[PDB]
């Protein structure tokens, strides 16, 4: 058991195919116990975390909503037990308006469609760490998911912002977060396909999604000197509990790739 | 005449100390031909730009006023004259409220606020490249303002993080600026004594101010191998009008650090 | 046992302070197999390894000796049992001659030296790959020990040379070693009494010794959001241990930062 | 005054065909004002010919940077071209070699040390060699440059050249610290790719059959990259670059690396 004992809070699941899913998913299989959070149709969600390995408590989290984060805490403590505190945090959610992704031009997205993914998809980051670091154990970790923004691409667009805003968060979330002893890192992983990829990338791309996302995936692929698997989420979410575990504990305001090495070769 | 005969637009005067001024003083002593923007007290920004070596048509620009964008290509023409486009654009705006920044803590700092300093500090590198490409000639160059945001700092906050947007924002502003044969680029500069520093960092650093700052500039000072002198924006004008010039041709999505070789030293 | 049933072969014990040896402390405490390989004093370093929770084979190996690597990968496998393969290699090896370290000039210290200091840092990553790679299994990790280079610091000289040198050569190893299903990273560590910081950096200073490694712990501790202790090799040793697992199977080419996050503060 | 390097005396090495990144950098500044001096290794008498092509006279010096002989003359040697009492302003290291070991189709691991090691010297350690020796004659204000190829990522045929440009980045930001001293500056210019006798005769003598198809892919792809696009036949961009760096406009630069690659690196 890898996280054998360990409490860990994790946000993100909208479907089976999501990557908190499968961080959930192993994270199970390896001992930890979990207090899930989702956002919208929880009694879909519901539904879908009954599939996980065991029963957990679901949480209704909408980050966008203030007295949702303000009791939060408070509702964690009611699930896991009074005097239990949290050993891990999941953040594995992300959202941009489909005018600031794709074929949509990058220009022509307004402020109020970017804003409203920088808040879900980075400053969320600080406002989970800020609600939950009251209740997390020292020695804890705070986990968020990235996709490399170091480099402009196709598609991605006004989300690589959001990410490069989430990887500055990040580092500043540790400044925070070890004050209490606990770590803050990214997990910056390969395309995997999710609902997010299908709806909000997918969706964005019209007529071009099929030949992005054949060049994403058979690049990422061929870049990645250990290959890369497009439908399989298992080698990132068992990056996640890498870091939830106690295996890597000099390591803060960083970022793990999860990537199969991609980001490492020009070609 | 590094600049010769160039017609170039520079927002972000405020005072003489602007690095905005600097870049304006610079490129006029080197030929160029100035479209000024400012922001909000008009009235005094005609006085501060009264001291610049020539004088220049100034228009009013709020970057988080979408009248003021959408018109200021045909305010640049009515000055520049019919027949006329800009070969260079200065970006040098930014703005983060106070619960963003100093001794106000990172978590306390409502979206709402952060926000605010992501329209102005980042969202409007690409709303003004949106509102000015129409407008320049081919060999053109759009230059932003960045301080280094890959490591998080005490008081810099979520200014760090629109940093950090805006060195992604500007890498997306290549890609669009290469249709126009435009380069756009960052200069992340040093510290320099402007009303930025002194009202927005030093306001929010509170009774710390005096000693953070001192300690920013012995310390930017000692890691810069050729030196630091944060009362000289000079340095940081003549890095702007390199990126200006037609010297600086393959250089575009790119971040030119204008202080003094500090973030290539550990000590 | 993270590392259970895994062969893994340790090299870079010189003292019970090595990081090595916290490496293979660690890795024995989770259920691997180790053959260690040691360097000129292997009279001592026999007495060292008689230290370690299991006796493991010790095995000679100078990586400036091409008999040795020649005759390596055999010596292993009459070490851990013919019909069986490594599932991971540690290097842990590092040299540079005084004239390259310390108060030297950095402009003083000879190629002959230099070209020592960087076959025995960064040459060694690729040639002990070379010779261990055939006999590794798929699913198989190598990890080198890194001394983030990104940024020139006073002291290490030359050795930063040879560490950036080690980062290059760790991404065309993760390209080789990809072809075999193997990983290939470096943990970029922060600063530990060992026998080269006393000899080699602590020898090179003279009597700047005590100020300057004072100073190095100071900063390095002040700067890691999770603190830093000098003292302590094991949050080093797990880090590694976590790359020979199976929880970080995506990560190749990279470097994982095991410095308490100093790297991502300034200050 | 006229010109962006007027009245600046700079050394540049590494011109060996009027293709190399050294003759459009040295064509660049006399075009711009730079009082020139040339450094070229082995076909002198060849090289001469090249120097020739060039918009002005400069005087041409033997440099095999491993010479320890031909570094420890330098300095004076290039007083003797400038004449005493004026120091140089700037210095171009345009300077690298591999083998063929290690470069190309050549397994990476095959390389041997011996070869890695030649390479590492001439391409990286030189940097610092030449800077020792003209350093003490170079006037405050001063800028050295050199080449890069951005080695942060992996890459094919590349191989220890990579390496080399890794430890030449690291050498260059210790330079810094020895330069500032000075009041000079140390930076290095990361160029796209540029169709030069290196690129012909290393590159692709060590790409063997596949040295054709890699170069219409690294030509075309970096073009695509590029926001601005990259032509691989034009040298000019970079050598415009390198005197920026030169000149007074980039004074808060050092220990450094300018992209001049058309933006490449910053687009996935
Ligand atoms: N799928 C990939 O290839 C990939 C790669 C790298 C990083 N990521 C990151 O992984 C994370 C999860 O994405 P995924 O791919 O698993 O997709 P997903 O669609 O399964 O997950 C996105 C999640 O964000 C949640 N979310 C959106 N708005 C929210 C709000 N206001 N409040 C609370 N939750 C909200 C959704 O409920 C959903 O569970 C995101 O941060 C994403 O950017 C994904
Ligand atoms: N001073 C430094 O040390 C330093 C260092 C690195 C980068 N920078 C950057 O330089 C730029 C200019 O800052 P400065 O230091 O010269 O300070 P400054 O106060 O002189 O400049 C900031 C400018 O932003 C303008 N601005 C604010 N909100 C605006 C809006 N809504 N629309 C239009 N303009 C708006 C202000 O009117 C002012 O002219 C900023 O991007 C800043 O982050 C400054
Ligand atoms: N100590 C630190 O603070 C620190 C920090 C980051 C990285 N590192 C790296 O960790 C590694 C281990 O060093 P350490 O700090 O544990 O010191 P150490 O003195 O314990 O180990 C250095 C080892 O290198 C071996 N070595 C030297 N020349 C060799 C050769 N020719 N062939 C084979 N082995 C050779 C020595 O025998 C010794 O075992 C080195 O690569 C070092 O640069 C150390
Ligand atoms: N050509 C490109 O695409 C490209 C791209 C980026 C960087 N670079 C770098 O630019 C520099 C110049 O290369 P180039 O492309 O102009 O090729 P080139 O062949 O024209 O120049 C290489 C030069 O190095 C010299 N040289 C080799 N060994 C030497 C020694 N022992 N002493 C002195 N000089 C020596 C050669 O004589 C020649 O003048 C190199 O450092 C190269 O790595 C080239
Ligand atoms: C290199 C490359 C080659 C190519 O041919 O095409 C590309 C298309 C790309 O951009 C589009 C994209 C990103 N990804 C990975 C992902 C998918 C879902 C995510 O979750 C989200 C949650 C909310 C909002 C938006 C996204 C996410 O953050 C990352 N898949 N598709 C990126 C790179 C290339
Ligand atoms: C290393 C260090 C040591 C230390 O003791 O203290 C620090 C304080 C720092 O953070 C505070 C800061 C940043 N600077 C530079 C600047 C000043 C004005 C800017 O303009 C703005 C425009 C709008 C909004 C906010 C700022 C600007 O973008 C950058 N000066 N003060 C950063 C680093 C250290
Ligand atoms: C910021 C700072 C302040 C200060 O006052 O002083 C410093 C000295 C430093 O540079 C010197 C150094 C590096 N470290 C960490 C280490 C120690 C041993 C290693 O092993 C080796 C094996 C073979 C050869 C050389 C070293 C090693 O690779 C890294 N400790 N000392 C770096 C930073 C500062
Ligand atoms: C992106 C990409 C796509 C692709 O399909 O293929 C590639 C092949 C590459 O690697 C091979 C190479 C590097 N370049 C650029 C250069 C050419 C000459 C140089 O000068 C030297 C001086 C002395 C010794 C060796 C080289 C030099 O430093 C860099 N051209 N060929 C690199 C990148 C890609």
């Amino acid at each position: 058991g890898l996280l054998d004992g360990k409490r860990i809070l994790v946000s993100g699941i909208i479907t089976d195919s999501s990557i908190a899913f499968h961080i959930a998913r192993v994270a199970q299989e390896q001992g930890a116990q979990l207090v899930l959070t989702g956002f919208d149709r929880l009694r879909l969600i519901q539904r879908i975390t009954d599939r996980l390995p065991a029963k957990a408590p679901l949480l209704e989290l909408d980050v966008q909503n203030e007295e949702h984060l303000a009791s939060l805490a408070g509702r964690v403590t009611e699930a896991i037990g009074a005097g239990n505190k949290l050993d891990g945090v999941v953040h594995s959610i992300g959202f941009m308006p489909q005018t600031g992704m794709g074929i949509n031009p990058f220009f022509d997205a307004p402020y109020a469609d970017v804003s409203k993914g920088i808040h879900i998809s980075a400053y969320s980051y600080a406002s989970m760490a800020k609600a939950l670091l009251p209740i997390m154990n020292p020695g804890g970790s705070i986990v968020g998911m990235d996709f490399d923004p170091s480099r402009a691409m196709p598609a991605y667009n006004w989300m690589t912002v959001a990410k490069s805003a989430l990887e500055s968060v990040n580092r500043f979330v540790a400044r925070e977060a070890g004050k209490y002893g606990v770590r803050s890192n990214l997990v910056a992983a390969g395309p995997i396909r999710t609902l997010a990829m299908s709806a909000i990338v997918g969706g964005a791309l019209g007529e071009e999604a099929g030949a992005q996302i054949q060049l994403l995936e058979e690049g990422w692929d061929q870049r990645a000197p250990i290959g890369w698997n497009m439908k399989d989420a298992t080698p990132v979410a068992k990056t996640v509990c890498a870091l939830l575990s106690d295996w890597l504990p000099a390591t803060t305001g960083d970022i793990i790739y999860a990537d199969g090495g991609a980001h490492t070769q020009l070609l």
